Protein backbone atom coordinates (compact mmCIF):
# COMPACT_ATOMS: atom_id res chain seq x y z
CA UNK A 1 0.00 0.00 0.00
CA UNK A 2 0.92 3.87 -1.26
CA UNK A 3 0.05 6.40 -0.06
CA UNK A 4 -0.08 9.91 -1.23
CA UNK A 5 -1.35 13.69 0.35
CA UNK A 6 -4.66 13.06 -1.92
CA UNK A 7 -8.68 13.29 -1.01
CA UNK A 8 -11.84 13.83 -3.35
CA UNK A 9 -15.22 14.78 -2.27
CA UNK A 10 -18.04 13.06 -4.37
CA UNK A 11 -20.73 15.51 -3.87
CA UNK A 12 -24.21 13.34 -3.76
CA UNK A 13 -28.19 14.24 -4.68
CA UNK A 14 -30.64 12.90 -2.29
CA UNK A 15 -33.78 12.30 -3.41
CA UNK A 16 -36.35 11.79 -1.27
CA UNK A 17 -34.28 10.53 1.47
CA UNK A 18 -33.95 7.03 -0.30
CA UNK A 19 -31.51 7.01 -2.94
CA UNK A 20 -28.09 9.39 -2.94
CA UNK A 21 -26.44 9.62 -5.84
CA UNK A 22 -23.31 11.22 -7.50
CA UNK A 23 -22.02 11.82 -11.04
CA UNK A 24 -19.78 9.62 -12.75
CA UNK A 25 -17.84 9.95 -15.80
CA UNK A 26 -16.76 6.96 -18.37
CA UNK A 27 -15.09 6.61 -21.59
CA UNK A 28 -13.48 9.29 -24.12
CA UNK A 29 -15.21 11.81 -24.00
CA UNK A 30 -17.07 10.73 -21.00
CA UNK A 31 -20.05 9.94 -20.28
CA UNK A 32 -21.95 10.78 -17.44
CA UNK A 33 -24.23 8.52 -15.07
CA UNK A 34 -25.67 9.10 -11.97
CA UNK A 35 -24.45 6.52 -9.48
CA UNK A 36 -25.63 5.08 -6.01
CA UNK A 37 -22.59 4.29 -4.07
CA UNK A 38 -22.81 0.69 -2.17
CA UNK A 39 -20.72 -0.50 0.58
CA UNK A 40 -23.30 -3.79 0.09
CA UNK A 41 -21.54 -4.87 -3.41
CA UNK A 42 -18.63 -4.45 -5.44
CA UNK A 43 -19.14 -4.04 -8.79
CA UNK A 44 -19.61 -1.05 -11.05
CA UNK A 45 -22.67 -0.79 -13.51
CA UNK A 46 -24.01 1.12 -15.87
CA UNK A 47 -26.49 0.73 -17.97
CA UNK A 48 -25.40 -0.40 -21.67
CA UNK A 49 -26.98 1.13 -25.25
CA UNK A 50 -26.73 -2.87 -25.80
CA UNK A 51 -30.15 -2.92 -23.46
CA UNK A 52 -32.98 -4.02 -25.48
CA UNK A 53 -35.65 -0.93 -25.57
CA UNK A 54 -38.41 -3.32 -24.93
CA UNK A 55 -36.71 -2.72 -21.15
CA UNK A 56 -38.34 0.38 -20.38
CA UNK A 57 -36.01 1.19 -17.76
CA UNK A 58 -33.36 1.50 -20.40
CA UNK A 59 -35.73 3.84 -22.36
CA UNK A 60 -35.49 6.11 -19.17
CA UNK A 61 -31.65 5.50 -18.11
CA UNK A 62 -28.55 7.27 -19.25
CA UNK A 63 -26.86 4.06 -21.59
CA UNK A 64 -23.54 3.64 -22.37
CA UNK A 65 -22.17 3.35 -25.62
CA UNK A 66 -18.92 1.78 -26.18
CA UNK A 67 -19.35 3.18 -29.99
CA UNK A 68 -18.39 6.51 -29.13
CA UNK A 69 -15.59 5.63 -26.56
CA UNK A 70 -11.74 6.03 -27.86
CA UNK A 71 -10.64 4.53 -24.19
CA UNK A 72 -12.96 1.69 -24.14
CA UNK A 73 -11.73 -2.09 -24.35
CA UNK A 74 -13.58 -5.04 -24.80
CA UNK A 75 -13.91 -7.76 -22.43
CA UNK A 76 -17.51 -9.41 -22.96
CA UNK A 77 -17.40 -11.77 -20.17
CA UNK A 78 -20.87 -12.17 -19.07
CA UNK A 79 -22.27 -10.78 -15.42
CA UNK A 80 -25.40 -11.05 -13.47
CA UNK A 81 -25.90 -8.98 -9.96
CA UNK A 82 -28.35 -10.42 -7.75
CA UNK A 83 -29.58 -7.69 -5.58
CA UNK A 84 -31.94 -8.03 -2.43
CA UNK A 85 -33.59 -5.78 -4.14
CA UNK A 86 -33.57 -6.99 -8.24
CA UNK A 87 -31.04 -8.52 -10.67
CA UNK A 88 -29.20 -6.76 -13.35
CA UNK A 89 -27.07 -8.96 -16.18
CA UNK A 90 -24.79 -7.76 -18.93
CA UNK A 91 -21.46 -8.06 -19.84
CA UNK A 92 -17.97 -6.82 -18.93
CA UNK A 93 -16.04 -3.79 -20.51
CA UNK A 94 -13.10 -1.75 -19.52
CA UNK A 95 -12.75 1.83 -19.45
CA UNK A 96 -11.96 5.26 -18.13
CA UNK A 97 -13.85 6.31 -14.80
CA UNK A 98 -13.85 9.32 -13.34
CA UNK A 99 -15.10 9.60 -10.13
CA UNK A 100 -14.45 13.33 -8.03
CA UNK A 101 -11.42 14.43 -9.70
CA UNK A 102 -10.12 11.11 -9.55
CA UNK A 103 -9.59 9.16 -13.31
CA UNK A 104 -9.03 5.42 -12.99
CA UNK A 105 -9.20 2.16 -15.76
CA UNK A 106 -12.10 0.30 -14.47
CA UNK A 107 -13.77 -3.04 -15.38
CA UNK A 108 -17.48 -2.53 -15.01
CA UNK A 109 -20.81 -4.16 -16.39
CA UNK A 110 -22.50 -2.72 -19.70
CA UNK A 111 -25.88 -4.05 -18.58
CA UNK A 112 -28.26 -5.23 -20.60
CA UNK A 113 -31.51 -6.36 -19.11
CA UNK A 114 -32.55 -3.86 -16.32
CA UNK A 115 -36.21 -5.28 -14.65
CA UNK A 116 -38.98 -2.43 -15.09
CA UNK A 117 -39.52 -2.85 -11.61
CA UNK A 118 -37.46 -1.85 -9.30
CA UNK A 119 -34.82 0.07 -11.64
CA UNK A 120 -38.21 2.52 -13.26
CA UNK A 121 -38.48 3.79 -9.64
CA UNK A 122 -34.24 4.87 -9.17
CA UNK A 123 -33.61 8.06 -10.01
CA UNK A 124 -29.75 6.91 -10.44
CA UNK A 125 -28.74 4.87 -13.78
CA UNK A 126 -26.22 2.56 -12.45
CA UNK A 127 -24.29 1.67 -9.08
CA UNK A 128 -20.44 1.66 -7.79
CA UNK A 129 -19.47 -1.17 -5.46
CA UNK A 130 -17.69 -0.33 -2.24
CA UNK A 131 -17.12 -3.46 -1.18
CA UNK A 132 -13.93 -5.68 -1.00
CA UNK A 133 -13.32 -7.66 -4.31
CA UNK A 134 -14.56 -10.96 -2.25
CA UNK A 135 -17.85 -10.30 -2.72
CA UNK A 136 -16.97 -9.05 -6.83
CA UNK A 137 -18.81 -11.26 -8.76
CA UNK A 138 -16.45 -12.26 -11.43
CA UNK A 139 -13.99 -11.41 -8.95
CA UNK A 140 -13.19 -8.29 -10.98
CA UNK A 141 -11.18 -5.75 -9.03
CA UNK A 142 -13.44 -2.79 -7.42
CA UNK A 143 -12.71 0.98 -8.45
CA UNK A 144 -11.36 1.62 -4.49
CA UNK A 145 -8.77 -1.03 -4.67
CA UNK A 146 -7.75 0.69 -8.49
CA UNK A 147 -7.77 3.90 -6.61
CA UNK A 148 -5.92 2.78 -3.43
CA UNK A 149 -3.09 0.90 -6.31
CA UNK A 150 -2.64 4.93 -7.79
CA UNK A 151 -1.22 5.95 -4.30
CA UNK A 152 -2.41 9.29 -4.29
CA UNK A 153 -5.43 9.29 -1.31
CA UNK A 154 -3.63 10.14 1.90
CA UNK A 155 -5.65 7.22 3.65
CA UNK A 156 -6.79 3.87 2.77
CA UNK A 157 -10.28 4.62 4.38
CA UNK A 158 -13.64 6.73 2.63
CA UNK A 159 -16.36 8.25 4.27
CA UNK A 160 -20.06 8.97 3.90
CA UNK A 161 -22.15 11.47 4.86
CA UNK A 162 -26.02 11.68 3.84
CA UNK A 163 -27.98 14.79 4.35
CA UNK A 164 -31.78 15.07 5.81
CA UNK A 165 -32.82 17.05 2.56
CA UNK A 166 -29.60 24.44 -1.93
CA UNK A 167 -28.68 21.78 0.45
CA UNK A 168 -26.03 19.33 -0.26
CA UNK A 169 -27.44 16.20 -0.59
CA UNK A 170 -24.84 13.70 0.70
CA UNK A 171 -21.12 13.68 0.05
CA UNK A 172 -18.28 10.81 0.66
CA UNK A 173 -14.92 11.69 0.77
CA UNK A 174 -12.36 9.22 -0.91
CA UNK A 175 -9.13 8.98 1.47
CA UNK A 176 -10.23 10.66 4.65
CA UNK A 177 -13.17 12.44 6.53
CA UNK A 178 -14.61 15.50 6.45
CA UNK A 179 -15.35 17.36 9.92
CA UNK A 180 -17.22 19.77 8.59
CA UNK A 181 -20.22 16.86 8.38
CA UNK A 182 -19.90 15.48 11.85
CA UNK A 183 -19.53 16.27 15.67
CA UNK A 184 -17.51 14.54 18.74
CA UNK A 185 -14.83 11.32 18.01
CA UNK A 186 -15.35 8.64 15.69
CA UNK A 187 -15.82 4.88 17.54
CA UNK A 188 -14.61 2.42 15.83
CA UNK A 189 -15.89 -0.79 15.48
CA UNK A 190 -13.64 -3.83 14.27
CA UNK A 191 -15.15 -5.84 11.10
CA UNK A 192 -15.90 -9.52 11.73
CA UNK A 193 -13.44 -10.90 9.06
CA UNK A 194 -12.00 -8.93 5.51
CA UNK A 195 -14.25 -8.88 2.92
CA UNK A 196 -17.78 -7.70 3.57
CA UNK A 197 -18.68 -4.29 5.75
CA UNK A 198 -20.34 -6.28 8.54
CA UNK A 199 -19.59 -5.79 12.52
CA UNK A 200 -20.80 -7.34 14.98
CA UNK A 201 -24.17 -6.54 16.69
CA UNK A 202 -24.50 -6.71 20.69
CA UNK A 203 -28.54 -5.95 20.40
CA UNK A 204 -31.54 -3.71 19.60
CA UNK A 205 -33.91 -1.77 21.56
CA UNK A 206 -36.95 -0.69 21.58
CA UNK A 207 -37.52 1.82 24.45
CA UNK A 208 -35.53 1.14 27.74
CA UNK A 209 -35.78 -2.89 27.27
CA UNK A 210 -33.11 -4.87 24.88
CA UNK A 211 -36.07 -7.01 23.31
CA UNK A 212 -33.89 -7.96 20.30
CA UNK A 213 -30.31 -9.82 18.77
CA UNK A 214 -30.24 -10.64 22.84
CA UNK A 215 -27.87 -12.86 22.26
CA UNK A 216 -25.63 -10.60 19.09
CA UNK A 217 -26.40 -10.56 15.84
CA UNK A 218 -24.63 -9.41 12.37
CA UNK A 219 -25.09 -5.28 11.43
CA UNK A 220 -23.68 -4.70 7.58
CA UNK A 221 -23.26 -1.44 7.20
CA UNK A 222 -24.96 -0.61 4.10
CA UNK A 223 -24.65 3.13 2.35
CA UNK A 224 -26.74 1.30 -1.31
CA UNK A 225 -29.77 0.82 1.49
CA UNK A 226 -32.18 3.32 1.94
CA UNK A 227 -33.50 1.74 4.95
CA UNK A 228 -32.59 0.13 8.21
CA UNK A 229 -33.26 -3.54 7.87
CA UNK A 230 -33.64 -6.84 9.71
CA UNK A 231 -34.55 -10.72 9.22
CA UNK A 232 -38.64 -11.06 8.83
CA UNK A 233 -38.68 -12.19 12.42
CA UNK A 234 -36.89 -9.62 14.04
CA UNK A 235 -38.33 -7.38 12.47
CA UNK A 236 -42.16 -8.71 13.09
CA UNK A 237 -41.16 -8.64 16.72
CA UNK A 238 -39.74 -4.54 16.36
CA UNK A 239 -42.66 -3.80 14.73
CA UNK A 240 -45.38 -5.62 17.10
CA UNK A 241 -43.39 -2.98 19.75
CA UNK A 242 -44.00 -0.21 17.92
CA UNK A 243 -47.78 -0.99 17.02
CA UNK A 244 -46.87 -0.64 13.33
CA UNK A 245 -48.61 -2.05 10.61
CA UNK A 246 -47.49 -4.44 8.07
CA UNK A 247 -48.01 -3.97 4.42
CA UNK A 248 -46.96 -5.49 1.45
CA UNK A 249 -43.25 -3.65 0.83
CA UNK A 250 -43.80 -1.79 4.32
CA UNK A 251 -44.84 -0.98 7.83
CA UNK A 252 -47.08 1.57 8.73
CA UNK A 253 -48.41 3.56 11.62
CA UNK A 254 -51.38 6.18 11.81
CA UNK A 255 -49.19 9.49 10.98
CA UNK A 256 -50.48 11.50 14.18
CA UNK A 257 -48.90 7.91 16.08
CA UNK A 258 -45.47 8.62 14.43
CA UNK A 259 -44.49 11.36 16.90
CA UNK A 260 -45.59 9.02 19.87
CA UNK A 261 -43.20 5.96 18.71
CA UNK A 262 -39.84 4.95 21.17
CA UNK A 263 -36.55 5.28 20.97
CA UNK A 264 -34.77 2.37 18.81
CA UNK A 265 -30.91 1.61 20.04
CA UNK A 266 -28.62 -0.40 17.90
CA UNK A 267 -25.44 -1.58 20.31
CA UNK A 268 -22.27 -1.37 18.27
CA UNK A 269 -18.76 -1.46 19.92
CA UNK A 270 -18.67 0.16 22.91
CA UNK A 271 -21.87 2.72 22.50
CA UNK A 272 -25.31 2.86 21.70
CA UNK A 273 -26.45 4.29 18.72
CA UNK A 274 -30.09 5.68 19.35
CA UNK A 275 -33.06 6.62 16.82
CA UNK A 276 -35.60 8.70 17.87
CA UNK A 277 -39.42 8.32 15.66
CA UNK A 278 -37.98 11.53 13.62
CA UNK A 279 -34.96 9.60 12.68
CA UNK A 280 -37.16 6.49 11.11
CA UNK A 281 -40.52 7.74 10.41
CA UNK A 282 -41.44 9.56 7.33
CA UNK A 283 -43.69 11.84 8.88
CA UNK A 284 -45.73 13.32 5.60
CA UNK A 285 -48.32 14.72 8.06
CA UNK A 286 -50.11 14.70 11.57
CA UNK A 287 -53.04 13.09 10.49
CA UNK A 288 -55.18 10.32 11.79
CA UNK A 289 -56.63 10.09 9.00
CA UNK A 290 -53.30 8.95 7.06
CA UNK A 291 -50.67 6.44 7.33
CA UNK A 292 -46.77 7.20 7.47
CA UNK A 293 -44.27 4.91 6.43
CA UNK A 294 -40.94 4.00 8.63
CA UNK A 295 -37.87 3.56 7.40
CA UNK A 296 -37.24 -0.05 8.48
CA UNK A 297 -37.94 -2.97 6.57
CA UNK A 298 -38.11 -6.89 6.69
CA UNK A 299 -34.87 -7.98 4.78
CA UNK A 300 -33.96 -11.97 4.70
CA UNK A 301 -29.92 -11.76 3.33
CA UNK A 302 -29.05 -15.33 2.55
CA UNK A 303 -25.77 -17.18 3.89
CA UNK A 304 -23.08 -16.86 4.37
CA UNK A 305 -23.46 -12.45 4.34
CA UNK A 306 -26.79 -13.30 6.09
CA UNK A 307 -29.25 -13.31 8.31
CA UNK A 308 -28.08 -9.82 9.20
CA UNK A 309 -29.42 -6.35 10.00
CA UNK A 310 -28.26 -3.94 7.29
CA UNK A 311 -28.13 -0.17 8.49
CA UNK A 312 -28.77 1.98 5.14
CA UNK A 313 -29.06 5.46 4.65
CA UNK A 314 -31.93 5.93 7.90
CA UNK A 315 -28.86 5.10 10.37
CA UNK A 316 -26.14 7.03 8.03
CA UNK A 317 -28.16 10.26 7.79
CA UNK A 318 -28.09 10.14 11.50
CA UNK A 319 -24.31 9.14 11.99
CA UNK A 320 -21.43 10.19 9.45
CA UNK A 321 -19.59 6.54 8.66
CA UNK A 322 -15.96 5.96 8.03
CA UNK A 323 -14.85 2.62 6.14
CA UNK A 324 -11.45 2.42 7.03
CA UNK A 325 -9.77 -0.13 4.69
CA UNK A 326 -6.41 0.24 6.14
CA UNK A 327 -7.39 -1.08 9.47
CA UNK A 328 -10.59 -3.24 9.23
CA UNK A 329 -12.83 -1.19 11.07
CA UNK A 330 -16.12 1.32 10.70
CA UNK A 331 -16.29 4.54 12.37
CA UNK A 332 -18.91 6.38 13.55
CA UNK A 333 -19.74 10.16 14.50
CA UNK A 334 -22.85 12.36 15.10
CA UNK A 335 -23.20 13.34 11.85
CA UNK A 336 -23.48 17.74 11.79
C1 LIG B 1 -24.52 -9.96 -6.48
C2 LIG B 1 -23.94 -8.58 -6.10
O1 LIG B 1 -24.72 -8.04 -5.00
C3 LIG B 1 -24.27 -8.38 -3.66
C4 LIG B 1 -25.45 -8.27 -2.65
C5 LIG B 1 -25.06 -8.86 -1.25
C6 LIG B 1 -25.98 -8.56 -0.01
C7 LIG B 1 -27.38 -9.26 -0.04
C8 LIG B 1 -25.26 -8.92 1.32
N1 LIG B 1 -25.75 -6.83 -2.53
C9 LIG B 1 -26.98 -6.27 -2.35
O2 LIG B 1 -28.05 -6.89 -2.28
C10 LIG B 1 -27.00 -4.76 -2.26
C11 LIG B 1 -26.54 -4.26 -0.85
N2 LIG B 1 -26.70 -2.79 -0.71
C12 LIG B 1 -28.03 -2.23 -1.06
C13 LIG B 1 -28.36 -2.57 -2.55
C14 LIG B 1 -29.65 -1.94 -3.07
O3 LIG B 1 -30.61 -2.08 -2.31
N3 LIG B 1 -29.84 -1.36 -4.33
C15 LIG B 1 -31.07 -0.75 -4.78
C16 LIG B 1 -31.48 0.47 -4.24
C17 LIG B 1 -32.62 1.10 -4.77
C18 LIG B 1 -33.34 0.52 -5.84
C19 LIG B 1 -34.52 1.29 -6.46
C20 LIG B 1 -34.63 0.98 -7.96
C21 LIG B 1 -35.86 1.44 -5.69
C22 LIG B 1 -32.80 -0.65 -6.43
N4 LIG B 1 -31.71 -1.25 -5.89
C23 LIG B 1 -28.77 -1.04 -5.29
C24 LIG B 1 -27.53 -1.86 -5.63
C25 LIG B 1 -28.74 -1.88 -6.59
C26 LIG B 1 -28.39 -4.13 -2.66
O4 LIG B 1 -29.47 -4.65 -1.87
C1 LIG C 1 -11.89 -10.58 -19.85
O1 LIG C 1 -11.08 -10.30 -18.70
C2 LIG C 1 -10.53 -11.48 -18.08
C3 LIG C 1 -9.86 -11.07 -16.78
O2 LIG C 1 -8.45 -10.81 -16.84
C4 LIG C 1 -9.63 -12.22 -19.07
O3 LIG C 1 -9.08 -13.40 -18.49
C5 LIG C 1 -10.44 -12.58 -20.31
O4 LIG C 1 -9.60 -13.20 -21.27
C6 LIG C 1 -11.07 -11.32 -20.91
N1 LIG C 1 -11.82 -11.65 -22.11
C7 LIG C 1 -11.64 -11.03 -23.29
C8 LIG C 1 -12.28 -11.69 -24.47
O5 LIG C 1 -10.97 -10.00 -23.39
Amino acid sequence: LTLGNTTSSVILTNYMDTQYYGEIGIGTPPQTFKVVFDTGSSNVWVPSSKCSRLYTACVYHKLFDASDSSSYKHNGTELTLRYSTGTVSGFLSQDIITVGGITVTQMFGEVTEMPALPFMLAEFDGVVGMGFIEQAIGRVTPIFDNIISQGVLKEDVFSFYYNRDQSLGGQIVLGGSDPQHYEGNFHYINLIKTGVWQIQMKGVSVGSSTLLCEDGCLALVDTGASYISGSTSSIEKLMEALGAKKRLFDYVVKCNEGPTLPDISFHLGGKEYTLTSADYVFQESYSSKKLCTLAIHAMDIPPPTGPTWALGATFIRKFYTEFDRRNNRIGFALAR
